[PDB]
């Protein structure tokens, strides 16, 4: 750790990631946290808890999207649909990833946008459930697991992920650099330009590990601790498809946005 320019460059990187980061997505981290706390000056969130405040909250809030399970699954798809575009604005915003080869950036963001997806998902959960609608709902972790079979068992490995997760007390600062990292994996199947990733990506953990230095002095395993956590997203993302495909085994009329066909089709 010194002061030099390259620190101060890091330093520069970080901020430009974490005001990009704001601006692309709508419910940052600390401002989930102050509505699960209830220490936010705004309304309380729906909270839905079983099917009538299901019912109820449906008829509230404004969702976007048959019987209960269906419709909860759909919603998830749509907001994922949505959360694909958040994550592209984002990765725009990327140094270096714009002069990508444009097949080459496609590829990151099939490859990511779920990584990402998840990872984001865990700053809106705790133990008893996930903040829905930009905050305007809370979906209970039973709940969801009341869903009829097939259908009650998807949400479960992403609150395990999130309990371990947010163990780890990341802030919106750290998160930022953390996407970002995910996103220029040199590693993802087909890319055409692999050095210019990594080389991006270096610099990104670089700036990732100075950051965690500076913002936790009390912990020196976050850093290692976060690389496994990447290996851990890959797993969940697999598991998932596992799930999906499952679920239209039984429920052979069930049908993904095309959108997600595409992502998971070489997936
Ligand atoms: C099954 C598809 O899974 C997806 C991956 C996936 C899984 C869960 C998920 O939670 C999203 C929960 N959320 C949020 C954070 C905002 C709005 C909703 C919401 C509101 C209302 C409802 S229904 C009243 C449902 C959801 C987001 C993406 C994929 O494979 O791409």
């Amino acid at each position: 750790d010194q002061l030099n320019p390259e620190s101060a460059d890091l330093r520069a990187l970080a901020k430009h990631l974490y005001d990009s980061y704001i601006k692309s997505f709508p419910l940052t981290k600390a401002k989930a946290r102050a509505i699960l706390t209830g220490k936010t000056t705004d309304k309380s969130p729906f909270v839905i808890y079983d099917m009538n405040s299901l019912m109820m909250g449906e008829d509230k809030i404004k969702f976007k999207h048959k019987e209960v399970a269906i419709r909860i699954f759909q919603g998830c798809q749509f907001r994922s649909v949505e959360a694909v575009q958040e994550i592209t604005e984002y990765a725009k915003s990327i140094p270096g990833f714009v002069n990508l080869d444009l097949n080459d950036q496609v590829t990151l963001l099939k490859y990511g946008v779920h990584e990402i997806i998840y990872t984001m998902l865990a700053s809106l959960m705790n133990k008893d459930g996930v903040l829905i609608s930009e905050g305007q709902g809370f979906m209970t972790r039973e709940f969801l697991k009341s869903l009829r079979k097939p259908f009650g068992d998807f949400m479960e490995p992403k609150f395990e992920f999130a309990v371990k997760f947010n163990a780890l007390e990341l802030d919106d600062s750290d998160l930022a650099i953390f996407i970002a990292v995910i996103i220029l994996s040199g590693d993802r199947p087909g890319l055409l330009n692999v050095k210019p990733i990594e080389d991006i990506q270096d610099n990104l953990l670089q700036a990732l590990e100075l950051q965690l230095k500076l913002n936790h002095p009390e912990s020196s395993q976050l850093f290692a601790k976060l690389l496994q956590k990447m290996t851990d997203l890959r797993q969940i993302v697999t598991e998932h498809v596992q799930l999906l495909q499952v679920i239209k085994k039984t429920e052979t009329d069930m049908s993904l946005h095309p959108l997600l066909q595409e992502i998971y089709k070489d997936l």
